């Protein structure tokens, strides 16, 4: 029995080593998880956890400042507690207690070659709280197999952990409300070569277990155009390991107000240490995007689609507002060839790069995941040698070790040819964009790309102010948000070549200070843009990494102020769900010179036209009080300067 404090204290996790390697988790006095068991189970029989033999423990207590370029400030403070327990047989474990979260990691120092068959991660909850999770969206229920191939994409389901759907798989990150205000964010960081982990409500009462995508051993071509590689069939275990090793951690995040749940550096603190010495060429910005908007421009003499001109126009948009990008989406390749190298004959790859780049745009290619990784090492040399920038890898769909450690081998290769890398397709950040800060960016997150498809029933809006506490916990997110045509509540209906955002103006405006995207996405057309002058040279002009976050306030699924500064320019966001709601502003994290703000507001009949806003200018100073209004689906954005 082994206890470990956070440096204030007020969450502490008591381990014992008995017939069972268990944790639990107090918080304020108050037991907010009962003795949870961990293990692993090796293919020769060995089970790190059970009846665990202790050799030796050290604890460490650690202050200091992590480094994180691309991200949410200049640098994050990692702060805590350690306790490190040896045990005979080469195998360790590592807690951490941070004032916000009680984490530990399983470590493999034998030297000797294995397989793990298992693992497992309990939580066992006092009672039957109420939980915020992410169901896997594809699959059929009890059918496991069948949801281990899925988009990671999907809305949150809140409910009792007693009826929670037993037979359905939950990615991470997810939340359990302790009550009395205090949250349980769970996930995991340092996911390299590991697979990803699951939770699932089918055992026991008030317990969440985990479960992972067992290892393939025949995967076959097809999926989306034959660009994705299918699991066939598994083998019986679901990790090779041949080295020593640390394991992925797993985070219980613990807060006492909401707000401290969506600034939780966790995630990136946990994430294995940066590869990378030259950040230099890593240029993160914007992109006047072309497939949200299905390439629909209006007012032009040619006919629009994934051809030349229409590129074109994207670059000059792009140029003349200095948008740092232009994507060329999934249509530039040949289709079904899942060749990288069989480019369409109405594309001139080579003349659309240079004249972007006489634009000061740059160009980032789109790519199914077999396409890239069958060739990439070439795919990455060629295409850095004629001047692209980096790639979208989309279509993974999948978690299983072989493809997380694709996630990082990419990541790798592309910085090893200076190119950004966004993926698609795929899970929760997990860390990895520490490790190569050139990986600008991640979905896994059910995007504004959604609209194009959803039925009405499909709360954007909600979902909107549930992933700052949840999702984007684990790292930045590709929402791809930025719509000019918004739908009041009710007026929402998928549109696939014409989309919309559900809400306001403002929202969408917010989303660029509230939604942490390196590599960010103006989703609309440029005519629709040019129609908007005010609403796109605000877009254009904010940053999209940051010196210096402050999340002022906070309800999970109900409202969210963010505050952010970049040098001496502060930037402010709010959101609101679908309640309309009056915020106040204290702008004492300011400086102590006079300021100029620009505020963009809902309209007051942005309840019925989502498209209403209203800006306006007024000086500001450090004492100021800002009382803004936000219509049903709406929110603002302030700019101090
Ligand atoms: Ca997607």
């Amino acid at each position: 029995r082994h206890m470990e404090l956070s440096p204030d204290g007020n969450l502490k996790t008591t381990i014992t080593i008995g017939d069972r390697l268990t944790y639990d988790i107090t918080c304020n006095g108050r037991q907010i998880l009962t003795p949870s068991p961990i293990s692993m189970t090796l293919d020769n029989g060995t089970v790190w956890g059970e009846n665990a033999k202790l050799s030796g423990t050290s604890r460490k207590s650690v202050d200091e400042m992590i480094p994180s370029p691309f991200y949410r400030a200049s640098e994050l403070r990692n702060h805590y507690n350690g306790l490190t327990l040896r045990f005979k047989k080469d195998w360790n474990v590592e807690f951490r207690a941070y004032n916000d979260g009680i984490a530990y990691r399983f470590v493999n120092q034998g030297k000797k070659p294995f397989r793990v068959v298992t693992e497992v991660s309990d939580y066992c909850f006092p009672s039957d709280m109420t939980a915020s999770v992410p169901y896997v969206k594809s699959g059929k229920d009890g059918d496991y197999n069948s949801q281990f191939f899925n988009s990671f994409e999907n809305t949150y389901t809140t409910d009792k952990l007693s009826k929670l759907n037993k037979q359905r798989l939950m990615f991470l990150p997810l939340v359990v409300d302790a009550g009395d205000g205090v949250k349980v964010c769970i996930t995991e960081s340092d996911l390299e070569n590991y697979p990803g982990l699951y939770l699932s409500a089918s055992e026991g009462a008030n317990r969440l277990s985990s479960m992972h995508a067992p290892y393939p051993k025949r995967t076959v071509q097809g999926g989306h155009n034959q660009l994705q590689m299918l699991v066939k069939e598994h083998e019986d275990y679901i990790a090779k390991v041949d080295k020593p090793r640390n394991f992925p951690w797993r985070i219980a995040v613990v807060t006492t107000t909401d707000k401290d749940l969506a600034a939780t550096n966790l995630s990136y603190l946990l994430g294995a240490p940066s590869r990378m010495s030259d950040l230099s060429w890593i240029k993160p910005g914007k992109v006047a995007w072309d497939w949200w908007n299905d390439w629909n421009l209006d007012g032009v003499d040619f006919v629009t689609g994934v051809n030349n001109p229409t590129y074109k126009a994207y670059i000059d948009f792009a140029s003349a507002n200095g948008i740092e990008y232009v994507i060329l989406d999934e249509g530039w390749a040949v289709n079904l060839q899942a060749d990288l190298m069989q480019v369409v004959k109405e594309i001139d790859l080579k003349e659309l790069v240079d004249y972007a780049a006489s634009k000061n745009v740059g160009i980032i290619l789109w790519a199914g995941y077999h396409a890239f990784e069958r060739d990439m090492e070439n795919v990455c040399r060629h295409y850095a040698e004629m001047g692209v920038k980096g790639f979208k890898v989309d279509f993974m769909d999948r978690d299983d070790q072989e493809m997380t450690a694709f996630n990082y081998r990419a990541a790798e290769m592309c910085a090893k040819y200076k190119l950004i890398l966004d993926l698609h397709g795929t899970h929760k950040p997990a860390g990895l964009n520490r490790t190569y800060p050139n990986v600008l960016n991640f979905e896994g997150v059910n995007g504004l790309e959604q609209m194009k498809w959803s039925s009405p029933s499909v709360d954007q809006v909600k979902y909107d102010v549930m992933i700052p506490f949840i999702r984007q916990v684990s790292g930045p997110m590709d929402y791809t948000q930025g719509a000019m045509r918004n739908a009041s509540k009710g007026n929402y209906y998928p549109c696939y070549s014409e989309p919309m955002s559900q809400g306001t103006r403002c929202r969408q405006l917010a989303l660029y200070v509230v939604f942490e995207s390196p590599f960010n996405m103006l989703c609309d057309t440029p005519s629709n843009y040019m129609r908007e002058p005010e609403s796109t040279a605000f877009i254009a002009e904010i940053p999209t990494v940051w010196d210096e976050s402050i999340v002022l306030d906070g309800k999970m699924g109900e409202y969210i102020v963010t505050a952010r500064r970049k040098g001496d320019v502060w930037y402010v966001g709010g959101i609101t769900d679908w309640s309309a709601r009056d915020i106040e502003v204290d702008c004492s994290f300011l400086g102590d010179k006079s300021y100029h703000a620009t505020l963009f507001k809902d309209g007051v009949n942005a309840h019925r036209a989502g498209r209403d806003y209203k800006c306006e200018s007024f000086p500001i100073k450090k004492d100021g009080k800002l009382k803004v209004h936000l219509a049903p689906g709406g929110g603002f954005a302030l700019k101090i300067k």
